[PDB]
């Protein structure tokens, strides 16, 4: 029995589709044989505990563009075969309990973008060993703690752009051995730890533009063996003696890199660091070469 | 009498080499029998017209990494057997007279990268039908005029990355029948004419990443029958109905391509267009948006 005004059909998968119905809550009586559930475009404000626990064969769950303000920690109990979870475009969600995604060992894609998330609680992504795509962009994250993605050994795409991340700690990207694309642009990153990119040996794309980086440590880009593309524009780069290690790296980098506009001193304003000669990077708590 | 700043010999070819000498100008008294001249790594600012005109057997001329601000239109007058000319790493050059490379029917490689070239004069690459490599990357090219490489029938490599080229006209690449690699990445390319790749049948590599391409007609990739490597990433792709032709092309293309990440709409942001479904490419000036 199909609930409400939803559409229930069997091919290509058993699907319960209830998009854009003004639903205030998850409808009861969803067929337990459902493999895909589409609840996007509604006004659902909360997801109570075990809202879909009868749908053991559920692989796809869409809840984006709702009015989510609270997701119960046990909301996804019994969904061991879930592969896709779309919770995006829920600007009033703000916080997800760190135990919410536990047990989702088959989860391959997780959409948490534009949800107003303020923090990433410890253990939020624990045990998601099959995760490949993590969308965290356009939130309100003001920190990127260590070991946040420790168990995500299969993650290939991580999107953190459009947040308020102030810095990149040493073990923020630990365990991300399969990461291919890391987009951190449009944040507030004022500093990166010297060994923060240790496990990113397979990273091909790294976006760091539109941040607040004045300098980059020495050999911080050394582990990036597979790096093909690098974006460092729109940053207050200080082009004095401290910029010599980055300048020498950009001359040897056989991949593609963007412009590195200098912000200080006044005479070198809007000058690409890659074009400059080594003689221009002379002079100056302060860096060691000062 | 070899110049004191230079080292002259003739074991492979007659060579007059004076690199990294701080020379203010071209040294006088260069042996006329020279087949290779290396003036790279100095502070030469001007290349007069009477220079090198005696070296009728000159094949290699190294002038990269200098302070070149002006090169006379007849600087390479009697250099008919000149095969390689390296003028790169001269940011203060800016302009090159369109008659500079006339008569160099034996020139195989031409380095003009990192010269601050703001434009490409008409007939600049005229007659250079022996040219195979053309280095124009990392300059300030604000346009790509029609028939710019019309006579470059033997050109295999064309490097045009790091400029500010806003678009690709219909006949910007006419005559490049032998073109093998075409690097147009890191520019301001916003639109490509539907027949811009007409004569690029033997093209294998095409880089268009880091540009301003919101859409790209699938008809422009039809002539590229030899295409093996395509990079379209880092573009403001709009993945709606207008991207359906480009999408169907990526499904049939069995060569290695980069990701085509969607910039708009927001729900498809950072999603690879190749991995999307045709149902995702619906809705919305493009002709499919209005109906
Ligand atoms: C789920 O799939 C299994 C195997 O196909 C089937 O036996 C079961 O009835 C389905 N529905 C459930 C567990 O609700
Ligand atoms: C991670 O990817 C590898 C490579 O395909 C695969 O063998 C493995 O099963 C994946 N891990 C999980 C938990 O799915
Ligand atoms: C970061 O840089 C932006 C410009 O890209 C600037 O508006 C902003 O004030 C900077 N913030 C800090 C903390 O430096
Ligand atoms: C160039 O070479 C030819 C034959 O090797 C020789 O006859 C001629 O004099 C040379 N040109 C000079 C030395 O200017
Ligand atoms: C173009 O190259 C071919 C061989 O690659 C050669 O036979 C031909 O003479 C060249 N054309 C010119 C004008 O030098
Ligand atoms: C990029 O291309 C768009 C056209 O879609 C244009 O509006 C914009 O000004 C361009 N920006 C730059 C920096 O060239
Ligand atoms: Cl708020
Ligand atoms: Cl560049
Ligand atoms: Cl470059």
């Amino acid at each position: 029995p199909c609930p409400g005004a939803c559409v229930c059909y069997n091919e290509p998968k058993v699907t319960t589709s209830c998009p854009q119905q003004g639903l205030q809550a998850v409808p009861t009586g969803i067929p337990a044989s459902s493999q895909r559930i589409f609840l996007h475009g509604n006004r659902i404000s909360h997801v109570p505990a075990a809202s879909f626990q009868s749908c053991r064969n559920l692989t796809i769950l869409w809840l984006h563009s709702n009015a989510l303000a609270r997701i119960d920690a046990a909301a996804f109990t019994g969904l061991t075969l879930l592969e896709q979870l779309d919770l995006s475009d829920n600007a009033q969600l703000h916080v997800v309990d760190p135990t919410t995604f536990h047990g989702l060992g088959h989860l391959h894609t997780l959409h948490l973008d534009r949800c107003g998330l303020r923090e990433l609680g410890p253990g939020l992504f624990r045990g998601l060993a099959a995760l490949q795509y993590l969308y965290l962009q356009d939130n309100n994250l003001q920190a990127l703690p260590d070991n946040t993605f420790r168990d995500l050994g299969n993650l290939t795409h991580l999107f953190l752009h459009g947040n308020r991340i102030p810095s990149v700690p040493e073990h923020a990207f630990r365990g991300l051995h399969s990461l291919d694309r890391l987009l951190l642009h449009q944040n507030h990153v004022a500093r990166v730890h010297p060994h923060a990119f240790r496990d990113l040996g397979r990273l091909m794309t790294l976006y760091l533009f539109a941040n607040n980086l004045s300098m980059l440590p020495a050999e911080v880009l050394m582990p990036l063996r597979s790096l093909q593309y690098l974006r460092l524009n729109d940053n207050p780069w200080v082009c004095d003696c401290r910029a010599r290690p980055l300048w020498a790296w950009l001359q040897k980098f056989r991949g593609s890199s963007s412009e590195v506009p200098c912000n200080l001193p006044q005479r070198l304003a809007d000058r690409d660091l890659k074009r400059l000669a080594a003689s221009d990077l002379e002079g100056c708590s302060l860096p060691k070469c000062c």
